[PDB]
């Protein structure tokens, strides 16, 4: 239900969307810094769930290099049965 927008255009490094992402939630100095983080915060009930993340104008070659990301989204989709939906643009 609450969507929420990551514009691709505006983060370069892992290292931006950590920041970008703790900013849009709310969420305190550190509490996501790498993967193992981020995980734990989208398995520990802490967002509004139910929620969408956008992934907008992401492309090809930064599609890949964000692949860890996407990867880790997916799959908490998978495991929130649907309470968390993820999406990649187009």
């Amino acid at each position: 239900m609450n969507i929420y927008t990551f514009d691709f255009d505006e983060i370069e490094s892992q290292e931006d969307f950590y920041r970008d992402f703790s900013q849009t939630f709310g969420l305190a100095k550190d509490k996501v810094r790498d993967l193992d983080s981020l995980w734990d915060v989208l398995m520990n009930d802490v967002l509004p769930l139910p929620l969408e993340i956008e992934f907008v104008h992401l492309g090809e070659k930064t599609r890949r290099r964000f692949g860890a990301l996407i990867l880790l989204f997916d799959e908490a989709e998978e495991e929130l049965e649907g309470h968390l939906r993820f999406n990649v643009r187009h």
